[PDB]
């Protein structure tokens, strides 16, 4: 394999971390290939669930806990910490909240979170590499509690970063929030990418096309698919009671991606940097509830 930038994987990985059996597990956690037969049974649909009041309380809970776990990871970002050390803290933080770390064994993903440094677009595997001053790193968290998943991510600065990194991360966050500010009953899901791309392109950046926001509730991913680029063909109209993510991946150079031989790590083909932010949203009767928001502080960690 010809690497696209300076990053390399730092092996070996630790053996997979067990989750105590008192923690409730999603179907795929015990499947030998990590397949989710509840996702498979619904493979085949654009129909979107309307959540019950019961489901809304379960989503509110797991999303608040997921935010608490992202905040634990945020407090670890400093030069010299390895991404495996971040993952270990996340794993234990999930278990302390009586939650399963949804990534773990999902289609045999080997870790409890994704850590995406520099040219990694998404799904980076925590490994032995120490963070370096000047890096940007995304940590993506998903928890499972009482049959519900909750999903969020933020990009962080590692010590001092250059102006390009600041502009990329700020723009990506602004893309997410402009999209969120448009969510309300009656808006087509395909509109959000028109908003995102407009702001990215105005700032000289590109939008990843191979990954999208997703419905999330009893399944980790389900309908709707929410592309982040303009003039997409997404199906559906937002209604109160829909729950889904918005998770734009914005790149310094071109938008084209490729995957490492590990089968997960998505990188820019040109080796330039990418950033991402994500929230889980509930559509309400007149707008949206940001389930994964910070309750205690005004701004994302990179601005705090
Ligand atoms: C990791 C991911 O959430 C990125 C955005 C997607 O496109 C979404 O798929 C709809 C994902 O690719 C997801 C949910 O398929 C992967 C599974 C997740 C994990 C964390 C290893
Ligand atoms: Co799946
Ligand atoms: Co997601
Ligand atoms: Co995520
Ligand atoms: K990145």
């Amino acid at each position: 394999y010809r690497y696209t930038g300076k990053l390399r994987p730092h092996y070996p990985l630790m053996p997979t971390r067990p989750v105590p059996s008192y923690i409730q597990r999603p179907d795929y956690a015990d499947h030998p290939l990590g397949m989710s037969e509840s996702e498979q049974a619904l493979k085949g649909t654009s129909q979107i669930k309307l959540l019950s009041s019961e489901d809304i309380e379960g989503m509110r809970l797991v999303c608040r806990l997921a935010r608490e776990v992202l905040d634990v990871a945020a407090g670890m970002i400093k030069p010299g910490v390895t991404t495996e050390e971040i993952d270990h803290a996340v794993h234990l933080a999930c278990i302390a909240r009586n939650c399963y770390p949804s990534p773990l064994n999902y289609y045999n993903f080997p870790k409890s979170c994704c850590t995406s440094v520099n040219e990694v677009i998404c799904h980076g595997i925590p490994d032995r590499r120490p963070l370096q001053e000047g890096d940007i790193v995304n940590v993506d968290i998903t928890l499972y509690r009482n049959g519900y998943h909750g999903d969020l991510n933020e990009t962080f600065f590692v010590g001092e970063v250059d102006d390009g990194a600041r502009k990329l991360v700020q723009t990506t966050y602004e893309c997410l929030m402009q999209a969120i500010d448009a969510v309300k009953p009656g808006v087509r899901y395909r509109e959000l990418g028109n908003i995102i791309q407009k702001h990215a392109q105005a700032n000289g950046f590109s939008v990843v096309r191979s990954y999208c926001g997703h419905g999330i509730h009893k399944l980790f991913h389900t309908a709707p698919n929410v592309p982040h680029y303009a003039k997409n063909k997404a199906v559906g109209v937002m209604k109160s009671g829909h729950v889904f993510t918005i998770e734009p991946m914005i790149c310094e150079g071109g938008w084209q991606d490729e995957t490492w031989p590990d089968g997960w790590t998505a990188v820019t083909r040109d080796g330039k940097r990418s950033a991402q932010f994500e929230h889980t949203l509930l559509v309400t009767d007149t707008g949206c509830e940001i389930l994964t928001r910070r309750l205690d502080s005004a701004r994302p960690h990179f601005m705090s």
